[PDB]
């Protein structure tokens, strides 16, 4: 029953998810000058060559592209991570206008949207067990700015008309998530949480410094989705982002000097 509106949005979540006021909540503002280079970080490895996308779903909060995670087909390793993390899904957060939409901010700057590639630590066997662990998940976050079109996003944009309302799903096989990455893998990293209820504090965040460019037309199609189900009052799926939360006793590390 949580959402993003005035009556059930981020400022209400703590009533049912008290960890919302916890010590390692996400997202955060990334102060680029306070972030510190860490020469200890190992090289980051995004290995998506054998990814198997399955389907796309409007879950009433965002849309998720789900992957076969029954083997080590698309994995994230290295950087701050110990061991292997397997891609399970990606989704976005976006705004009603280009000046807002991201969850993380960079020196308080908000981007038009933010892509999250969600991975779970294979040492825990399944996603559900992983979210009982302080190092259960790794989320690769990528900012979107509006400018030139992103060709590798277009297949996503074009299927959205078929999942307009909550509960609708569609086939989404043979999608390559490598087409959503920027050129550089420079990143910031810190320990945090899911940014949606249940807000569990299980995530190693890896936020890429380089945004991807998408066209206005691409993001406008995100904004034609509905939060509601078919046959219910229409409410546009926009502003599905949680604002920055207190950093508390954390440090953000940079992969780049
Ligand atoms: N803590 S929370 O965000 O998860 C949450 C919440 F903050 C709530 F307020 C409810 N209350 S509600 O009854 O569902 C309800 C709404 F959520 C509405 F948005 C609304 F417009 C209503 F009229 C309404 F009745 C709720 F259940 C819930 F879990
Ligand atoms: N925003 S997020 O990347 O923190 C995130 C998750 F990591 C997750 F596993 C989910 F199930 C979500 F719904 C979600 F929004
Ligand atoms: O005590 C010194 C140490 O302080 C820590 O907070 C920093 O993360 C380290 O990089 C530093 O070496
Ligand atoms: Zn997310």
């Amino acid at each position: 029953h949580w959402g993003y509106g005035k009556h059930n949005g981020p400022e209400h979540w703590h009533k049912d998810f008290p960890i919302a006021k916890g010590e390692r909540q996400s997202p955060v503002d990334i102060d680029t000058h306070t972030a510190k280079y860490d020469p200890s970080l190992k090289p980051l490895s995004v290995s998506y060559d054998q990814a198997t996308s399955l389907r796309i779903l409007n879950n009433g909060h965002a849309f998720n592209v789900e992957f076969d995670d029954s083997q080590d087909k698309a994995v994230l390793k290295g950087g701050p991570l110990d061991g292997t993390y397997r891609l399970i899904q990606f989704h976005f957060h976006w705004g009603s206008l280009d000046g807002q939409g991201s969850e993380h901010t960079v020196d308080k700057k908000k981007y038009a949207a933010e892509l999250h590639l969600v991975h779970w630590n294979t040492k825990y066997g399944d996603f559900g067990k992983a979210v009982q662990q302080p190092d259960g998940l790794a989320v690769l976050g990528i900012f979107l700015k509006v400018g030139s079109a992103k060709p590798g996003l277009q297949k996503v944009v074009d299927v959205l008309d078929s999942i307009k309302t909550k509960g609708k799903s569609a086939d989404f096989t043979n999608f390559d998530p490598r087409g959503l990455l920027p050129e550089s893998l420079d990143y910031w990293t810190y320990p945090g949480s899911l940014t949606t209820p249940p807000l569990l504090e299980c995530v190693t965040w890896i936020v890429l410094k380089e945004p991807i460019s998408v066209s206005s037309e691409q993001v406008l199609k995100f904004r034609k989705l509905n939060f509601n189900g078919e046959g219910e009052p229409e409410e546009l799926m926009v502003d599905n982002w949680r604002p920055a939360q207190p950093l508390k006793n954390r440090q953000i590390k940079a992969s780049f000097k």
